[PDB]
């Protein structure tokens, strides 16, 4: 059941990302990580199986766990996607979404002080969409990263995926 034809949808989600990143001095600094965050995105429906989607998301690492050392993490970024779907019933929908975010990680350390990272990345995003009502629907989706990049010295990796539970309303 996806939005009908030449309507708008809003949404927000609550997201959870396992280790976005990692790391290390031979000898160890952390133990292991957790992010946490949420987002907001917005879309137009073209069809049944198309739409294309506009989304902000953040994500902050969760502070745990001393032996000295250790500091903030905060990540953003937007979005904008194709997404691709197939009805599976009258009210679940599969899809996929694939497009670019621009993102920006902003960094701490005691030692270093601030520092920022900034990029443009492919999107991509795997997903269930359930229909409770006409007007409101609940997302379950998997979003990842490929990561390639531009720099420094020479490039390497690790971002991962994130989780994330969404709703949204549908403006028919
Ligand atoms: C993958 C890149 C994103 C490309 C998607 C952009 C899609 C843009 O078009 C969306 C449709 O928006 C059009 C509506 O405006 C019409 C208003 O009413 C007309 C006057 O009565």
């Amino acid at each position: 059941m996806a939005p009908k034809d030449n309507t708008w949808y809003t949404g927000a989600k609550l997201g959870w990302s396992q280790y976005h990143d990692t790391g290390l001095i031979n000898n160890n600094g952390p133990t292991h990580e957790n992010k946490l965050g949420a987002g907001a995105f917005g879309g137009y429906q073209v069809n049944p199986y198309v739409g294309f989607e506009m989304g902000y998301d953040w994500l902050g690492r969760m502070p745990y766990k001393g032996s000295v050392e250790n500091g903030a993490y905060k990540a953003q970024g937007v979005q904008l996607t194709a997404k691709l779907g197939y009805p599976i019933t009258d009210d679940l929908d599969i899809y996929t979404r694939l497009g670019g975010m621009v993102w920006r990680a902003d960094t701490y350390s005691n030692v270093y002080g601030k520092n920022h990272d900034t990029g443009v990345s492919p999107v991509f995003a795997g997903g269930v969409e359930y229909a409770i009502t006409p007007e409101i629907a609940t997302r379950l989706e998997y979003q990842w990263t490929n990561n390639i990049g531009d720099a420094h010295t020479i490039g390497t990796r690790p971002d991962n995926g994130m989780l994330s539970l969404g709703v949204s309303y549908r403006f028919g």
